This record gives structure tokens, sequence and C-alpha cells, in this order.
């Protein structure tokens, strides 16, 4: 029974934006004093849009991966909250972006080594993503990142031109994902028009060595985005291969 006692939730603070409204931390008392964070829906008193927020939450409930989000419960009464565990540190682009000069080398390895691991799990679970980019990536601590929860610039492009999406066309957008957090939360191809973007990849045009990222970390960059699906490495490969580059980092 995932149904929680409002009285056992405190509502805190507002710590971000979601699709349905603002998310919250707060603490949730159960048989003593957990920090959570809540999703509130602004619509939630019309039942379309209360069924489309609690279907998030019984999505939630079929992973269970260390590198995901966990949810903890829900509240069906107005008004609906889904409670999820908390990523105390937040959104993983701000992250980055505040700690640009002092987050190590070896700590964002590692991030991309983690967020590959819970893909490699989704991807043995038969789920196809399709939205893997650094803005739905949350950190627990300086230490762990987790998965949370057109984009034409982290697209592959046969999810561009003919709407193609399975795990070949995630690995593209981890790719991209991973550019992303050497760049310390740098959006992808900034100044350049969406429409542009497929062009430039059709003309084998990539994005370029992020500044200080070692280039066999850059090499596997490039293998996610070969233009043949087939071509890519699978999750499982990612994984074992970041698992390489971080001990090579890690070791100076
Ligand atoms: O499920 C969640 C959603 N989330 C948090 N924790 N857990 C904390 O950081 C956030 C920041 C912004 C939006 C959502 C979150």
């Amino acid at each position: 029974d995932y149904e929680i006692q409002r009285e056992r939730i405190e509502l805190g603070r507002c710590i971000g934006e979601g699709q349905f409204g603002d998310v919250h931390q707060g603490i949730y008392m159960s048989p003593p004093a957990l920090a959570v964070a809540i999703k509130t829906c602004k619509n939630c008193t019309s039942d379309s849009v209360r069924e489309k927020f609690l279907q998030e939450a019984l999505t939630m409930r079929q992973f269970d991966h260390p590198h995901i989000v966990k949810l903890i419960g829900v509240i069906t009464e107005n008004p609906v909250w889904i409670i999820m565990e908390l990523c105390t540190l937040g959104e993983l682009r701000s992250f980055l972006q505040v700690r640009k000069y002092s987050l190590d080398l070896a700590s964002l390895i590692l991030y991309a080594y983690q967020l590959s691991t819970a893909l490699a799990y989704l991807e043995s679970k038969r789920f196809v993503h399709r939205d893997i980019a650094a803005r739905n990536v949350l950190v627990s601590s300086n230490d762990c990142v987790k998965l949370g929860d057109l984009p034409i610039k982290w697209m592959a492009p046969e999810s561009i031109n003919f709407r193609r999406f399975t795990s070949a066309s995630d690995v593209w957008m981890f790719g991209v994902c991973m550019w992303e957090i050497l760049m310390h939360g740098v959006k992808p191809f900034q100044g350049v028009k969406n429409n542009d973007v497929i062009g430039r990849i059709e003309n084998g045009e990539r994005l370029p060595m992020p500044p200080n990222c070692p280039p066999t970390l850059y090499s596997l960059m490039t293998k996610c985005w070969a233009y043949d699906p087939s071509r890519r490495p699978r999750f499982t490969e990612l994984k074992a291969q970041l698992s390489t580059i971080l001990e090579e980092e890690k070791a100076q």
C-alpha cells in the first residue's frame, strides 16, 4: 500500500518545478524524520490531470536501482501529492554550473558511469527512455547522481528523421549527456537553430572535445554518435568502458 496519511508529512520549502506543479522538500514521519521531495499538482482537482500525475508514480514503482529516484508514496485526495526520495543537492545542470571550478574530473566521470549503470538497468528491463539529458538527472550527494522524473539537439538522426526510438537512439542521447557533464552543464549546439542541427550532423560534424576531457572519454562519446545505430556501443559496453576510464582517472 503506497497511500500516505497527510499528517505524516511536513511540507517544507519549494525546491524546484515539475510539469504539474512545484516540488517541495519535506519530512516524512513513519514508524521517523525522513527528508523527502513532495511533488504537487496545480490542476489535480480535475481527474484527467490527476490520472496523468498519478501515472508517473505508478511508472516509478516498476524500478528498483540505486541510481534511479525511488517513489515513497502518494496522497490521492486534494491537494494530490507524490512523495519521492529526496535528492538533496537538486538538479545536475545547476550543480555542475555552480561547481564548475570545484568538481574534479574523477567526479564528472563517476556521474557518467553511474548514469550508464541506471540506463543499462533500464535497457535490461526493455525500457526505452527517449529523453536522456543532464536536465533529468538529480544529485543525491557529491558522489551520487540519479535519474529522476522536441529536444532536437540531444536526438539521434533516426529519431529526428523517422521518429525511430530504440536503446541505440538512447545511447546517442547519453553521449550528448556525457558531453554536457564534461562541459560543466553547458547545453549542446548553443546559438545553432534546431532545423540546422540535422544538417551539421549529416555533414559529419559532431560536438567538440570538451576542455580537459581525456581523449579516451571523448572517443567513447563519438562512438555514441555513430550515424548508424548498429555501430553505437550498448549501455553495458558504455558501463564497462566508463569503469576503466574512471579507474585510470582515480589512479592519476
Ligand atoms: O523526485 C525528486 C525530484 N527532485 C528532488 N528530489 N527527488 C530534489 O531535487 C529536485 C529539484 C528540482 C525538481 C525536482 C527535484
